[PDB]
C-alpha cells in the first residue's frame, strides 16, 4: 500500500507539486496539507537519510539530536577566546568549507534537484573525512541547506529541479578536526538572462552588504554596529533585511555567542577581541522584511513571496583587524558580476 504510492506519486519523476492529495503519506509533505504558501516554490519529498563511515569524527549531536555543549549554561557576554592551535584548526575547517561550496556550485543547473546537490556535497564532505554539521542537528534531515528564490533560508534540499532564472542560495556547514566552518552563497540558475532583473541587484546588493561590513571590523568595534552598517547599505536600494536569524559564534560549538543581527538598531551584546570566530550571514528581501516559517520547522519563506538572498562567512578577530576564514580562492567559480576583491584582500 505505503510502497506502491511513493512509486506512483512520491517519487522525483512523477510528483506533482500543484496536488495534496497523497502529501499525507509523506513525512515531509504530510505538514503542509493546510498550508498556504507565500510563493512559488513547493516542496518536494526528501530522499532517505545518507549514511556517515565510521571512522569520521561526529559532533554532539550526530546520534541525539541534541547539541550539548552549545547547552552548556554561559553568560550572554561570555564570548569565546581561540587560541592559536585552536584557530589553525579552524582555519583549516574554513578552507574545506570553501572546496565544498565551491564544488556545490559547480553543480548549479537547470533541471537538478536540490536534493541530488546535497547527496553529492554529502560524499564530498565525506570523502574529505569530515562530518556535515547540519546532519542531524535538531533532525534536521540533510547535509546543507538550499534555499530558491522566496526561500530565506534553510531550505531543505528535495526532488524539485531547479529552473533556469531561479537564484539559489546554498549554505555549507562542515565539521573537522573538532570545529565547524559556515558559509554559504547565492547562485544565479542557468541563463542569467532569465533572473529578474531585481534578483541581480538584491543577490549583488547582499554580498556588498556583507563584504563591506566585514571591512570594518576590528577590536573594539561592537557587534551591534554590523546591523546598523548592514542596514544602512541594503536601504539604499530599497531592500530590507530579515530579523528573524542572525550571525553567532561559530568554532568549537556549532553556534555560540556573540548573537550577530543584521538588522539597525539592535541590542546585540558584546565587543570584538583577538580570538574571536563568528560569522555574519544577513538575508536580504526584494520586499517585505517579513517572513513565515514552513511547517517542517525549518524552511523560512518571505511572507510577500518576493525574492531573498544571503551571503556568509567566518570570520577570525585579528591583533588588528579582521581574516576572512571562508574566503573566495582561484578555484572559485563565478558569482554573475564583479566582486572587487581588490577592495577586500
Ligand atoms: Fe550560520
Amino acid at each position: 500500500h505505503l510502497k506502491t504510492i511513493v512509486k506512483k506519486h512520491l517519487s522525483p519523476e512523477n510528483f506533482d507539486p500543484t496536488n495534496r492529495k497523497y502529501w499525507v503519506y509523506d513525512d515531509h509533505l504530510k505538514n503542509f496539507v493546510n498550508f498556504k504558501f507565500t510563493g512559488d516554490v513547493r516542496p518536494w519529498p526528501l530522499s532517505k537519510i545518507n549514511h556517515v563511515p565510521s571512522h569520521i569524527e561526529r559532533p554532539d549531536y550526530a546520534i541525539s539530536s541534541i547539541p550539548e555543549s552549545e547547552l552548556i549554561y554561559k553568560r550572554k557576554s561570555d564570548i569565546y577566546v581561540n587560541n592559536e592551535e585552536e584557530i589553525q584548526r579552524i582555519r583549516e575547517a574554513c578552507i574545506l568549507g570553501r572546496k565544498t561550496l565551491d564544488y556545490a556550485h559547480t553543480l548549479v543547473s537547470p533541471g537538478v534537484t536540490t536534493d541530488e546537490i546535497d547527496r553529492k556535497v554529502h560524499e564530498f564532505i565525506i570523502k574529505n573525512n569530515a562530518y556535515p554539521s547540519t546532519l542531524n542537528y535538531y533532525k534536521f534531515p540533510k547535509s546543507c541547506c538550499t534555499s530558491v528564490n522566496e526561500i530565506v533560508c534553510h531550505g531543505i534540499p528535495d526532488y524539485r529541479p531547479l529552473k533556469s532564472g531561479d537564484i539559489i542560495n546554498i549554505d555549507i556547514s562542515v565539521f573537522y578536526k573538532g570545529v565547524h566552518s559556515d558559509l554559504n552563497e547565492t547562485y544565479f540558475v542557468g541563463d542569467i538572462n532569465d533572473v529578474p532583473k531585481e534578483g541581480k541587484e538584491l543577490v549583488e546588493t547582499c554580498y556588498f552588504s556583507l563584504m563591506e561590513a566585514i571591512k570594518k571590523c576590528k577590536p573594539g568595534m561592537f557587534y551591534k554596529n554590523i546591523g546598523t552598517l548592514i542596514d544602512a547599505y541594503v536601504s539604499k536600494k530599497n531592500f530590507s533585511v530579515v530579523r528573524s536569524y542572525s550571525g553567532h559564534g561559530v568554532g568549537k560549538l556549532f553556534h555560540s555567542n556573540p548573537t550577530v543581527p543584521h538588522f539597525k538598531k539592535n541590542k546585540a551584546v558584546g565587543i570584538m577581541k583577538p580570538g574571536h570566530v563568528f560569522t555574519i550571514e544577513p538575508m536580504i528581501n526584494q520586499g517585505h522584511y517579513s517572513d513565515v516559517l514552513w511547517p517542517d520547522q525549518w524552511t523560512s519563506a518571505t511572507s510577500d513571496g518576493k525574492l531573498s538572498a544571503q551571503f556568509e562567512h567566518t570570520l577570525l578577530i585579528t591583533n588588528n583587524g579582521v581574516e576572512i576564514l571562508t574566503k573566495r580562492t582561484q578555484d572559485s567559480p563565478p558569482l554573475g558580476f564583479d566582486t572587487k576583491d581588490e577592495l577586500y584582500y
